[PDB]
């Protein structure tokens, strides 16, 4: 349970992170964005990115996209850092990002979802999504699933263009999403979960949640992590509520979370770094991370990459 590597970070906050085989990207309040090789250590490509802070980042299959508060949505090869394809962006900042085969999909602070060919380059969609800024999307099989900073979440058809079914939602910030071919899952800050048939748009399950102010959620099967400002990470099933497990949390406001096989990773605003097992509930590592609040979590292959306002990035090992 110690380091991989020593990474020399950014000049300013980390904003995004992403990680892929054995590369790093990662994304700085300066704009700049940062490309490491995990076995050696070594910054590959610097000074690739923006001129406003980075605000979202997708890596995948050797391309990054990236979003920046500028609106800018860029599109380039960690090889070369050189741009593949122009996108005309969004005039409002960019704030979301999801990224599948050739589709990219991004969320902007005024409310605007537009859907992106990123052979083409073409605006295959262009979306009045919410009047609220887009604090969360989720993009799988040819339909998008968007959450805003009013409570409002959202489905609908990439070909069509229109939305395929009306959820009622959350009334406080949509915090993270996630759905199935038949179910959405959602959750909002405030610590409500809800489950949506997509068809016919049923509550089917309305979860009252276990905290006040959720800063971070993940889903991955029926289990959802939660943390919140109190430092309380707790694990729950989604079809009834009940919680699984008991986790120690932090003594300071969790502000990212990890979540892998029955590994979950959770940083807080001190900078400590918590491991736990949600299978016996017990706390496998105790690092005192980073001197800043950690704001950016990465989980793969035993590999945890974790991000801090001071800009530093560390990579760890369970």
């Amino acid at each position: 349970g110690q380091e991989l590597v020593s990474l020399e970070g950014h000049q300013s906050a980390i904003t995004a992170l992403a990680f892929s085989k054995n590369i790093v990207v990662s994304g700085a309040a300066d704009g700049t964005i940062k490309v490491w090789d995990i076995l050696t250590g070594q910054l590959l490509r610097d000074h690739d990115g923006h001129q406003s802070e980075v605000t979202a980042l997708q890596f995948k299959d050797n391309i990054v996209v990236s979003g920046a508060k500028d609106g800018t949505v860029k599109v380039w090869y960690i090889g070369t850092g050189q741009e593949l394809v122009s996108l005309e962006g969004h005039q409002s900042a960019i704030t979301a990002l999801a990224f599948s085969k050739n589709i990219v999909v991004s969320g902007a602070a005024d409310g605007t979802i537009k859907v992106w060919d990123i052979l083409t380059g073409q605006l295959l969609r262009d979306h009045d999504g919410h009047q609220s800024e887009v604090t969360a999307l989720q993009f799988k099989d040819n339909i998008v699933v968007s959450g805003a900073k009013d409570g409002t979440v959202k489905v609908w058809y990439i070909g069509t263009g229109q939305e395929l079914v009306s959820l009622e939602g959350h009334q406080s910030a949509i915090t993270a999403l996630a759905f199935s071919k038949n179910i959405v899952v959602s959750g909002a800050a405030d610590g409500t979960i809800k489950v949506w048939d997509i068809l016919t748009g049923q509550l089917l399950r309305d979860h009252d949640g276990h905290q006040s102010e959720v800063t971070a959620l993940q889903f991955k099967d029926n289990i959802v992590v939660s943390g919140a400002k109190d430092g309380t990470v707790k694990v729950w099933y989604i079809g009834t509520g009940q919680e699984l497990v008991s986790l120690e949390g932090h003594q300071s406001a969790i502000t990212a979370l990890a979540f892998s096989k029955n590994i979950v990773v959770s940083g807080a605003a001190d900078g400590t770094i918590k491991v736990w097992d949600i299978l016996t509930g017990q706390l496998l590592r105790d690092h005192d991370g980073h001197q800043s609040e950690v704001t950016a979590l990465q989980f793969k292959d035993n590999i945890v990459v974790s991000g801090a306002k001071d800009g530093t990035v560390k990579v760890w090992y369970i």
